[PDB]
């Protein structure tokens, strides 16, 4: 329905910064009618065309668009959506548990049993997703937030659908997006976009979980890029000395250039590091550990 053109700060109260995008900044709020407490995600729009400020009408539209799809307890929920003369703002689902990496930096220790549940939470979100045809097509550890950060196991919340799409039959969808270090070759070289670059984009984040180094990162952006299209990484026993094998295959299966090839999310949630078919695969699960050491070290790093 129509986007609401009454002011915000009317029916909402406002608090402190969430976080901010280039074109966007997310704000905690609270709807004077009911006391229930939001996000307020403020995107600026563009004037004209050739505005260097500013993002689409169609862009916001499709994020509304997808948002307004989407009812999963492992994706964010959309509220309600206002416009004024600059922003159009999207009152979301609140979500205030912190980054899932964050969470992970704080534990006194992490099993490969443990990191896989929440990978799975991941792989629920996502399976959900591609179910609907869409792809999020910014999946990195900052788009992989929790609700609460104090119950013993957190609920993961996908956010940010900024660059999500619509995968439609047979047309080709061709642009170049997102963070280097999480996008997947046929994002790079220009290639047709699907689905697949998501689960790339997973093998990526999982294997950063592992170990706390990044697979195809590299001294500068040419350096990353260059490693992302010749498939370039390694599983250093520096960093991938504590990892079970399925856990290298789970990853090593999602690296892979060829789209086709490539794991769909299905085939990553019946994988056996995902979903053990006996005890024995499930115990050296349990056992196996992940270097909290140099996650940490790295994280911290990243801040």
């Amino acid at each position: 329905e129509p986007f609401k053109q009454q002011k915000v700060e009317d029916f909402y109260d406002i608090g402190e910064e969430l976080g901010s995008g280039q074109f966007a900044i997310v704000k905690k709020c609270r709807e004077k009618s009911t006391g229930l407490e939001y996000a307020a995600k403020f995107i600026k729009k563009r004037q004209s065309r050739a505005s260097r400020r500013g993002v689409s009408r169609e862009e916001i539209e499709r994020e509304v668009s997808i948002l307004r799809q989407v009812l999963h307890h492992n994706v964010i929920t959309l509220h309600d959506v206002y416009e004024n003369r600059t922003d159009v703002v999207l009152i979301l689902e609140l979500v205030s548990g912190g980054e899932l990496f964050d969470f992970l930096a704080q534990k006194e220790s992490l099993s490969e049993e443990e990191a896989t549940s929440f990978i799975k939470q991941i792989l629920d979100g996502v399976n959900y997703l591609h179910t609907k045809k869409i792809a999020h097509f910014d999946l990195k550890p900052e788009n992989i937030m929790l609700l609460d950060k104090n119950i013993p196991i957190p609920h993961i919340k996908l956010i940010d659908f900024g660059l999500a799409h619509e995968i439609e039959d047979g047309v080709e969808f061709k642009n170049i997006f997102g963070t280097p270090e999480f996008v997947a070759p046929e994002i790079v070289n220009y290639e047709p976009l699907g689905l697949e670059a998501d689960m790339w984009s997973i093998g990526v984040i999982t294997y950063i979980l592992l170990s706390g180094a990044s697979p195809f990162l590299g001294d500068t952006k040419q350096e990353t890029l260059a490693n992302i299209t010749s498939v370039s990484y390694d599983f250093d026993e520096e960093f991938f000395s504590h990892t079970s094998e399925l856990a290298k295959d789970f990853i090593r299966k999602l690296l892979v250039k060829e789209t086709r090839k490539r794991l769909t999310i299905q085939e990553a949630l019946r994988h056996p590091w995902i979903t053990p078919v006996d005890n024995q695969q499930a115990m050296v699960r349990r056992e196996s550990v992940v270097n909290l050491e140099n996650f940490r070290k790295q994280y911290v790093r990243r801040r």
